[PDB]
């Protein structure tokens, strides 16, 4: 080895000794390495044996050949050098190992080998460089490896296709058990999914099925049975080493890759100086430049391919480890003692199931970074040390102070988080009573009024807003700045420190490439420590609730089928609570009627949860025989059909269940339910009566069709006529259950003569028992007892904003890119000076345009980011004013027709989405886009000839994104969708655990959870895999341009200078993150944007007729008599309002009656133009209605409705929205409404702040209020809606309304004879027209 035919040569070949002994070590060595380490995977991990194939067999075969024919090398070195012995013999002997371990491989089901392929691509690359040696030198011993070498070449081609599939059916399997060692290393395996989401938007079941590993069924028993081993073990037992034992072995192996990973990432920078070096120096052979091209991209490709892997294992682990927790929780809260469950809340288990979980699942990214991040960094810091020299320190000085700044802005808008938040939860109160009450609204014309209301709180929302628009701004400038900064500081440190210092390519571009290489690994450790300690206190939550004790089984001696036997047995509800059922002794015999008797808190449910072995039993013995069936006092409900809730997973009998339904007198509740037994009961669909659970219950427990059953009190809500049919065809002894030893718990003596024996307690006690009439006789404790009683949304959210907002801040970040561009430029151009002296011709004046240009770029980064931030803002205000608008303006027809619950997400979410994401986004979105844009043309301008390669990749790129984001924003609804029911299966099953326990079905409900865990592990899974593909795609376009780049500058580095090559190449590697990110963010903005598109709703909805007209305006006295006049009105809602021709004279008293059905109140919403005259001229005195704006007739007419609305603030506010009356008027009107004593008593006077519907007000408080307004508005023409305080309201309205004319519309005659000139309603017709006495 000398470094003139190696190294300094036109032709290098490697040297004769070289080549046969350390390229032949190489190989052999890495399978003998390798072989003892591999058995443990083909020991630990077994798929059954591959058959006898043709493919195994010929790759057998040859490695019996390559063997021979290395060993024929040591016989014919048999028949000088002493490499000539040695080395032939250690390749056969790795060749005999090469065979015999894909014999063992196959022996242990392996379709395809990654060491077989890895150590055959390694022997290919040595037989290469020894292959080409042996050509430039020219029969001997060159044909033996002519012949090793294509045995090579072909050993190698086979080993990459799969063999066949095991013994060991598999519908829609998971590939990754299937794929050979390329497509797992490049996970192309999923892009089958990826093409098909493309064009067939994905469901539930298209997902893969789930490996077996990755089942619950194959990783909850192993977490429980470890955690067994160490509880039976031990003091104060560790869930830490429990789950490092369990799940660390297969996460160590991340240990490597983030090693292998860390080295790659390093080795690129060294190669950079190598090139930047070699690019300087002229005269140098250009073989030394393409190996270092060759080197960067294999370094590269290398690097994201173990990443990428190292990525993957710790997402499959970390989803492990949730589902084992998940399946581990479940099971111990199935077991755990009431006593220690009651401490705990309901809610804090099911947060220990989601949260708790969840961080442990995002825990196993971030924790091999405790070691990655600093070491990475030290190298690093050691890297720049060795680079430039203590400046450096001063360089890093900012990034290290970047840390704790950014994380202070984090915290701070987190405030203002809590801040905005608070803000919108009011208007979100505010617009739930608007979105309920637009019928009063409309009536009174007081839109207006709370359209202000709304504004205002919208100008204190937007104050945060803008405040933590400003702060984002600064936040934005930093992140940007950083490299500027770090750059400038660190160079004019160095410059100006010593004159002697020389500032080359090698010294200012590589050291700037470690500074990228530095970012990371430093802004990630806060994230890390975070996630760190809250995995800490998920460790201390669930080791203190899997430490939990548990309900004892041996308390009850279950015997199959003296039917219940309790002797001398105390219970107690807690290890140290005192005993509830002391000294208990009881025989009840099969097939009895047994009833406990007892005032409240005697102890008798606590017998029936004793029964059950749910009490602690501190002594005694318990001999239940059988089955049990427990209707517990408070009924739990699935949130299953009913029919399943009396199934309780058993096999349905027509006739047992038809027997049971109507038993249980459940038929009519059967027929008012809307679907039958069908109906989604429980608390999520439909809800049920207390009495109608009762019977679900006991129906439930009558069809599970026990020996024994346990009735802690079915029937307390059911009614009394109920109670005796239920007690008549289930309990009683010619019931359904006749033969079946029942045991009930009851405070009702109806049914006690009936009863065959009566257990009467007190105080937990046993006070004797026995049979009715013998106790009644006895006269002594029963006795007693019985005494006691579409690129256009873009366009559109531009225009929002405004142009000229918009194309301001598009041209200050353009000009922050030109900025950017041109200080690397400088720097290229600053790098390559000549030394005169010892010393830089120019140096002073460089660093000076330099900070320029950067404090440029910083100016502009903090402006145009300020710019989106207004624009933002602006935007937020302008679409929330003409949403409101579009909304009010619409007639009451859109709000009853409109899914009445779509517009409050609107105005709450997709609000939100608007005024706070989509800046942040745009912002994020642009950046990347111009960073790839710019590595783009700092690339092509440095290299002009470079613009072939830009084609390929960019529809490479285009592709892989165009099928991600489509494939996986569909993925991620998916396994959104599929994570809630765990939780709340959990919850049901916490709610219900003494019923579940009872009937002992806890196995099925244990399957149950397992299926619906597994369901959500089949939509994350894909989504993380999704991941990895684009990443794996990704990186392979970045380094394909670092390839292409370097290669494209070393072929013509002599018209190139050492700067621009640097440049190039640094920008090249950078450019892997920002298309990532490009990618990533481009996904968010086109799930993002639609928001917008769903904010522009309601625009062209059809609207109301204008309120003021303004041309033909009525007088200030409209109503000058009042004469209304009903011109052949028809209404269409086909028509319920048909030939209406009536007439109300001015101030006389005209009330409506009519069934229901009538027209009586859609003629109410003909005065005030709620539904639009589909025929007909109402006309008040000498004015038509139509042809009025609504509000001045909806000012000049007032209503009564049916419910008063009485909306939040203050009474005055709820009289006068407006404050146009005086406070003098507001006090008579309210005076005249019978409300003064009350309205005087609250401390706030008129200013009372009533709640949502005036809660605190009464009903008759309410109606009064209404009537003080309509009192107040002195108008002409009033309307009336009647459904305690009638008599105040009736005689009120009778007191000084006769000046004004009243049309009523009634539903009790009583109040309706009183008013003269009644019409009545048919069916819309004026069946009669006259006043009351003509009526009678
Ligand atoms: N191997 C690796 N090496 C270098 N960095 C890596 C990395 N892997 C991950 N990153 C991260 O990718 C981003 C790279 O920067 P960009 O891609 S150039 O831009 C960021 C990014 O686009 C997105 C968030 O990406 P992010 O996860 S937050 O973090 C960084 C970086 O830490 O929004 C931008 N961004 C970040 N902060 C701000 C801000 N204050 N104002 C406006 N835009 C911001």
């Amino acid at each position: 080895w000398e470094w003139n035919v190696t190294w300094n040569t036109s032709n290098p070949d490697f040297t004769k000794c070289f080549q046969n002994t350390v390229l032949v070590w190489v190989p052999c060595s890495y399978l003998w390495v390798c072989f003892p380490f591999y058995f443990l995977y083909l020991s630990h991990h077994d798929r059954g044996y591959i058959q006898m194939t043709h493919l195994n067999k010929a790759k057998t075969a040859l490695g019996f050949l390559l063997w021979i024919v290395c060993w024929a090398d040591l016989f014919y070195s048999f028949w000088l050098a002493p490499v000539f012995l040695v080395s032939p013999t250690l390749l056969g002997i790795t060749m005999l190992l090469a065979t015999f371990l894909i014999q063992i491989e196959r022996r242990r089901g392996v379709q395809s080998s990654g060491i077989m392929l890895t150590f055959w691509l390694i022997a290919l690359l040595c037989a290469l460089a020894i292959l080409r040696s042996k050509i430039m030198t020219a029969v001997f011993r060159d044909v033996t490896f002519y012949i090793y070498f294509s045995l090579v070449l072909i050993q190698l081609v086979l080993s990459c296709f799969s063999d066949r599939s095991p013994l060991f059916n598999d519908p829609n399997p998971c590939p990754e058990s299937s794929a050979s060692f390329l497509s797992r290393i490049t996970f192309w395996w999923i892009t089958g999914m990826m093409v098909q989401g493309y064009r067939q938007p994905l469901e539930s079941t298209d997902l893969w099925s789930l490996n077996k590993e990755d089942t619950s069924e194959q990783v909850v028993p192993v977490l429980v049975k470890n955690w067994k081993k160490e509880c039976a073990k031990s003091r104060d037992p560790s869930l830490f080493k429990v789950l490092y034992k369990t799940f660390g072995p297969y996460f160590l192996m991340s240990f490597l890759f983030k090693a292998v990973h860390d080295l790659m990432m390093f080795a690129g920078p060294e190669i950079l100086k190598l090139l930047i070096n070699f690019v300087n120096d002229k005269k140098a052979p250009e073989w030394q430049g393409y190996f270092y091209t060759a080197l960067l991209f294999i370094s590269a490709c290398l690097q994201t391919l173990v990443l990428h892997q190292y990525f993957h294992i710790c997402f499959v682990s970390g989803m492990r480890i949730k589902t084992a927790v998940i399946g581990a929780v479940y099971r111990k809260a199935l077991v755990i003692t009431n006593a220690a469950r009651k401490s705990s809340t309901v809610g804090e288990i099911v947060n220990l199931m989601s949260v708790d979980a969840q961080r442990f699942m995002d825990l196993a990214t971030y924790i091999n970074m405790i070691w990655s991040a600093p070491l990475q960094v030290i190298l690093a810091l050691y890297l720049l040390w060795l680079n430039l020299g203590p400046s450096v320190l001063a360089g890093v000085a900012v990034m290290v102070l970047m840390v704790p700044l950014n994380a202070v802005m984090a915290m701070k808008t987190k405030t203002y988080q809590v801040a905005h938040m608070k803000s919108k939860d009011n208007r979100i109160k505010l617009m739930n009573e608007i979105l309920n009450g637009i019928k009063v609204l409309k009536l009174y014309a007081w839109e207006l009024a709370f359209k202000d209301k709304v504004l205002a709180i919208r100008q204190e929302e937007l104050k945060v807003l803008k405040k933590s628009a400003y702060l984002a701004a600064v936040g934005t400038f930093t992140w940007v700045c950083t490299p500027f900064l770090v750059a400038l500081s660190t160079f004019a440190v160095y410059v100006t420190v010593d004159e002697n210092n020389i500032l080359d390519a090698q010294k200012a571009f590589v050291s700037l490439a470690l500074f990228n290489i530095l970012r990371f690994p430093l802004n990630i450790l806060p994230m890390v420590i975070s996630s760190i300690v809250q995995a800490s206190v998920s460790l201390k939550r669930l080791r203190v609730f899997l430490s939990h004790e548990d309900l004892d089984p041996d308390s009850i001696q279950r015997r199959p089928i003296n039917s219940i036997t309790v002797k001398n047995a105390t219970f107690t509800w807690a290890r140290n609570d005192p005993p509830t059922l002391h000294g208990i002794t009881f025989s009840v015999p099969e097939g009895s009627l047994v009833a406990v008797v007892g005032q409240v808190g005697c102890g008798k449910s606590s017998l029936l949860s004793a029964l059950l072995a749910e009490m602690d039993k501190v002594e005694g013995h318990v001999t239940v025989k059988g089955s049990v069936a427990y209707v517990p006092q408070q009924a739990w409900i699935q949130n299953i059909s009913l029919r399943e809730n009396i199934l309780f997973g058993r096999q349905l009998q027509e006739r047992y269940y038809k027997a049971v339904v109507e038993a249980c007198a459940l038929l009519p509740d059967l027929e008012i339910l809307p679907s039958g037994d069908r109906t989604e009961i429980g608390e999520k669909g439909v809800n049920l009566s207390g009495g109608q659970k009762q019977r679900v219950s006991l129906a439930r427990a009558v069809y599970c069709d026990s020996d024994v059953y346990l009735l802690d009190d079915p029937l307390s809500a059911v009614d009394a006529h109920v109670g005796k049919h239920i007690f008549e065809n289930v309990i009683g002894p010619k019931g359904l259950l006749k033969n079946k030893t029942r045991l009930l718990v009851t405070h009702a003596i109806s049914y006690l003569p009936q009863m065959d024996v009566i257990i009467v307690m007190s105080g937990g006690k046993i006070s004797e028992m026995g049979s009715y009439q013998e106790l009644l006789a006895r006269d002594g404790a029963f006795a007693e007892f019985l005494r006691t009683y579409k690129l256009s949304v873009y366009w559109d959210y531009m225009k929002a904003i405004g142009l000229f907002i918009s194309f301001l801040s598009i041209f200050l970040f353009l000009c922050n890119h030109v900025a950017s561009l041109v200080s690397n430029y400088w720097l290229s151009l600053w790098t390559d000076d000549p030394i005169v002296n010892g010393t830089q011709e120019h140096t002073q004046v460089r660093l000076s345009v330099y900070g320029a240009l950067g404090i440029s770029q910083g100016i502009t980064v903090f402006g145009y980011s300020m710019a989106v931030s207004i624009g933002g803002i602006f935007a937020s205000r302008r679409l929330h004013l003409d949403l409101l608008h579009n909304v009010l303006r619409s007639p009451i027809s859109f709000f009853e027709r409109t899914p009445s619950g779509n517009l409050v997400n609107r105005f709450s979410k997709e609000l939100d989405t608007v005024d706070s994401m989509i800046p942040q986004v745009i912002k994020m979105f642009m950046g990347s886009l111009f960073n790839v844009i710019g590595a783009c043309i700092i690339i092509l301008l440095a290299t002009p000839m470079a613009a072939v390669i830009i084609p390929p990749l960019g529809l490479i790129y285009f592709f892989v994104q165009r099928f991600y984001v489509a494939s996986s924003r569909q993925l991620k609804r998916l396994e959104s969708v599929s994570r809630s029911p765990v939780y709340s299966h959990f919850n049901e099953t916490l709610l219900g655990v003494s019923v579940i326990r009872a009937f002992e079905e806890q196995e099925r409900f244990i399957r149950q959870s397992d299926l619906k865990v597994d369901e959500n592990q089949k939509a994350y899974y894909p989504s993380i895999v999704a991941n990895r593909w684009l990443a794996v795609r990704l990186e392979c376009v970045g380094n394909c341009i670092v390839l292409f780049a370097s290669l494209f500058a070393v072929i013509s580095r002599h018209s190139l200078s050492a700067g621009l090559v640097g440049l190039s190449v640094s920008y090249s590697l950078q450019v892997t993150t920002y298309l990532n990110w490009l990618v990533r963010m481009s996904s968010e903005m086109e799930t993002n944007i639609v928001a917008v598109e769903r904010l522009k709703e309601y625009s062209e909805t059809e609207k109301e007729a204008p309120w003021q007209i303004q041309d033909m305006a009525p007088p200030k006295d409209w109503p000058q008599v009042g004469r209304v006049e009903f011109r052949d009105y028809g209404l269409r809602y086909d028509l319920v309002l048909k030939h209406i021709n009536v007439t109300i004279d001015g101030g006389e008293k005209v009330g409506i009656v009519g069934r229901t059905g009538a027209g009586k109140s859609s003629l109410t919403l003909g005065l005030f133009r709620i539904k639009e005259s589909a025929e007909g001229e109402i006309i008040i005195d000498d004015i038509n209605i139509a042809k009025i704006g609504l509000h001045d007739l909806r000012f000049k007419i007032t209503i009564i409705p049916q419910d008063p609305v009485l909306f939040s603030g203050s009474l005055r506010m709820n009289l006068d929205p407006f404050s146009q009356y005086s406070d003098e008027e507001v006090w008579t009107s309210l005076e005249l409404a019978h409300l003064k004593g009350f309205v005087s008593a609250l401390p706030d006077k008129l200013n009372h702040e009533c709640a949502e519907g005036g809660e605190n007000l009464s009903v008759g408080q309410r109606q009064l209020v209404c009537l003080a307004r309509a009192l107040l508005r002195k108008t002409k023409i009033l309307v009336l809606d009647e459904a305690e305080t009638d008599d105040l309201i009736q005689s009120t309205i009778r007191t000084q309304f006769d000046d004004c004319t009243v049309l009523t519309i009634a539903h009790r005659l009583n109040t309706i004879m009183d008013y003269t000139r009644v019409i009545v309603l048919d069916k819309g017709e004026i069946q009669e027209w006259g006043s009351p006495s003509d009526l009678l």
